[PDB]
C-alpha cells in the first residue's frame, strides 16, 4: 500500500476536509504516497489526480466544503466508463482509494474493488443528511444541525414579536433526523418528517388547542422529505387560519466551518480508511456506532431513525 | 411520586436549562407536580422552594446558565444540617429530587437518599469538565468544546499574521477532555494534558524541530488540570526562546446557549430522571454511554481518557 488517491464525492458537508486532512497527514506519517483526486468521480475521469504533501492541506481542518471539489458523473455508472477512471489511478500505481462522500459515491467505490484487482477502496461518509448507513452519525451532520439551530434560534426572535407561527423546511433529502434534533433543541411545537406518518388535520388541531390554551405562535419543522414548507402551509390552511409566514433555510446547511463533533469524527474516520488499507481491507464505509470507531462492508451498508427520540420532542412540546 | 424537586448545582453549563425544562415538562405531562429549588444546596437549606408551572421554562432550552441558579454549600458535608434541607423538602410532600451537577452534588443526592425514606434522588450530569463518571459526555461539554474551538479558531488568525506561537490554557479541572478535543478540533501542535506525562524538554525540541523545517508557530493547548499556561510558557523558556503569548480563556468556556448535541442531551436525561422516579429508582446518576441512555448507582458513579485519540491528534500534528 504505497500509494493512495482520496476524493470527495456527492453533496459536500462542513467536515470534509478535516477528513482530507487525516486522510493524507495518516498516509504521509506512513511513508505513503497520496495524490488528491479534484471534483469526485469527474476528476477521476478526466485524470485531475495530482500529488499532495503535507503543506496542501494546511489550514484546512477550521475550513467548510471540500477544497478537492466535488461533481457529479452519472456516467460512472457505466462499466465502460469506469474502465478509464481504473485506468487513471493504475497509470499512477495508486493501490487504495478513499472515498468520501455518500451512498452513490459508496456505490462508485465499491464498482472500483469489484473492477480492478489491485486497488483497495475505503469509504467515509461525509454529508449533512445523516443518511448513510454504518454510522450513527454522517461528517456534516452535527455542523448542519449547529446551523439550523442558530437559524431557528433567530426566526423565534422574530416570531416572539409578532406573535407570528413560522413553517420552516430543513434539509435532510428522505432522512428525518435534522428536522427532529433541531426541532428538539428548538422546542418546535410540531415536527414533521418522512418517518412518521403526517397527520396534518392533527398537526391543525393541535395548533388550534395551543391559542385556546393561550399561545400565540408556534414553530414548525418540517423535513424536505416529507414535503415542501410551502405545501405545509397550503394543506394547514385548509383545516385553520394562522398568521404564518415560510422559511426555507435552503443551502446556508451545507456550509460553514465544522463542530468539534464533525473536526474529531472527520479525523478519526480519515485515519481509520488509511489504517484499514494498510490492513488489506476493502470495500467497506467507516463509522462510529455506539461510540466505536467501526468498519461495515458496502453490502451490508446498502442493504436510524430514532422514534423514542421523535415522541420525546412531542411530550416536551 | 406526586411531588418531584429539581435543582442545578455546582458550575453551571450550557444545558443546564434545557434539563430543567425537561424535568418539568416530563414531570406537569405526568401529572406531577414540581418545584424549583433555588441556589442549588444553598436553597434546599435557606427554604427556597417555588412551585413551577408549564410556562416558568418558557424561553430556556436556547439560554445558557441556570434558571435556577447555583451556590455552593460546604455545610452540606454536615449530615444535621442535612436533617434541615430534608425537612424542606418532607414539608411540601416531595418525594423525588433531580440534582443537576456534578460530582460533589451527586453526593449530596446521595446523602438525601439515604437519610430520608420518602425522597428518591436522581443525578444528571451537568458539567462542561466532562469530568463525571456514568456518562461519556456531560451536559456542557460539547458546547464548549465548540467555545474553545471558536477562540483558538481566532487566536490562529493572530499568530499566523504574526508568526507567533500561542500557549492556551483551556478549563477542565482534573480532565483533560476539553483540551484533548479542542486541540485535535484545531490542529494543536501540543496538546498538554494530565492524564499523559508532561515533558516540557520533548515540547521544546518538537516545536524547534519545527522552526528548522519551516513552521514558524504553533498552538500550545494547555489543560489547567496539568498546569497553568503561563507556568508552560515559564518552563518552556528554559529549553527554547521562542516569541510568543500566553492566553487564558477562562469563564467565556461556561457560558453561551448550548449546542445541538447539548440541548438534545439534557432533554433526554432530563425526561429520563423523571421516568427514573416514577419507577420507584433512587441513587443513581444519568448519562449516556456507547450512545444509549443508562443509569448507574452512584456508589459504581464514585468508585475515561482516550489515549487513542491522544495518539491521533499527535499523529496528525
Ligand atoms: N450505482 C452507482 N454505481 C456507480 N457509481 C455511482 C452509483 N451511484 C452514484 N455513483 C457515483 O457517485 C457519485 C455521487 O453520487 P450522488 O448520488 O451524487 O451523491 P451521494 O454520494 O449519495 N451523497 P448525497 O449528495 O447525499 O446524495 C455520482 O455522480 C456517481 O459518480
Ligand atoms: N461529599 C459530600 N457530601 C454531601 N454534600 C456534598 C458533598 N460534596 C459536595 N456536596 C454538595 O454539592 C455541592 C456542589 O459540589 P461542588 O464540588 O461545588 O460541585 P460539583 O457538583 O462537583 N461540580 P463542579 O463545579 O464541576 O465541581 C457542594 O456545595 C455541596 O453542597
Ligand atoms: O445541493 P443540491 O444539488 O441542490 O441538492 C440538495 C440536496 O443535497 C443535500 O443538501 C445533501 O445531500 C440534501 O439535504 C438536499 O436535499
Ligand atoms: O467557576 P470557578 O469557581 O472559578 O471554578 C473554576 C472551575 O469550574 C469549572 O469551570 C467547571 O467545573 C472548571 O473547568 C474550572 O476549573
Ligand atoms: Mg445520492
Ligand atoms: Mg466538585
Amino acid at each position: 500500500m504505497k500509494k493512495i488517491a482520496v476524493l470527495t464525492s456527492g453533496g459536500d458537508s462542513p467536515g470534509m476536509n478535516a477528513a482530507v486532512r487525516a486522510v493524507v497527514r495518516t498516509a504521509i506519517y506512513n511513508e505513503i504516497e497520496v495524490y488528491g483526486v479534484y471534483h469526485g468521480y469527474q476528476g477521476l475521469l478526466n485524470d485531475d489526480i495530482h500529488k499532495l504533501e503535507l503543506g496542501s492541506v494546511g489550514d484546512t481542518i477550521q475550513r467548510g466544503g471540500t477544497f478537492l471539489y466535488s461533481a457529479r458523473c452519472p456516467e460512472f455508472k457505466e462499466q465502460e466508463v469506469r474502465k478509464v477512471a481504473i485506468e487513471n489511478l493504475r497509470k499512477r500505481g495508486i493501490e487504495g482509494l478513499v472515498v468520501i462522500g455518500g451512498d452513490g459515491s459508496y456505490r462508485g467505490a465499491q464498482r472500483i474493488s469489484e473492477e480492478c484487482k489491485e486497488i483497495q477502496t475505503i469509504g467515509i461518509p461525509g454529508t449533512i443528511d445523516n443518511d448513510i448507513n454504518g454510522t450513527d452519525f454522517t461528517i456534516g451532520f452535527d455542523t448542519a444541525l449547529n446551523t439550523i439551530i442558530g437559524l431557528v434560534d433567530k426566526i423565534r426572535d422574530t416570531a416572539s414579536s409578532h406573535a407570528r407561527t413560522f413553517i420552516i423546511e430543513a434539509m435532510g433529502r428522505d432522512c428525518g433526523d435534522l428536522a427532529l434534533w433541531a426541532g428538539l433543541s428548538v422546542g418546535a411545537e410540531t415536527i414533521v418528517v418522512p418517518e412518521v406518518k403526517t397527520d396534518i388535520k392533527e398537526i391543525a388541531d393541535k395548533i388550534e388547542q395551543g391559542i385556546k390554551r393561550g399561545k400565540k405562535h408556534s414553530i414548525v419543522l418540517v423535513a424536505e422529505g416529507c414535503m415542501t414548507a410551502q405545501d405545509c402551509q397550503k394543506e394547514l390552511s385548509q383545516y385553520i387560519n394562522v398568521d404564518n409566514r415560510v422559511s426555507v433555510l435552503g443551502h446556508v446547511q451545507r456550509g460553514g466551518s465544522p463542530t468539534g463533533a464533525d473536526r474529531v469524527l472527520a479525523s478519526r474516520l480519515g485515519g481509520y480508511a488509511v489504517d484499514l488499507l494498510m490492513q488489506g481491507e476493502t470495500a467497506k464505509g467507516v463509522g462510529i456506532k455506539n461510540n466505536k470507531i467501526v468498519a461495515t462492508s458496502f453490502d451490508e451498508i446498502f442493504d436510524k431513525f430514532d422514534y423514542s427520540l421523535y415522541e420525546l420532542a412531542n411530550k416536551l412540546s
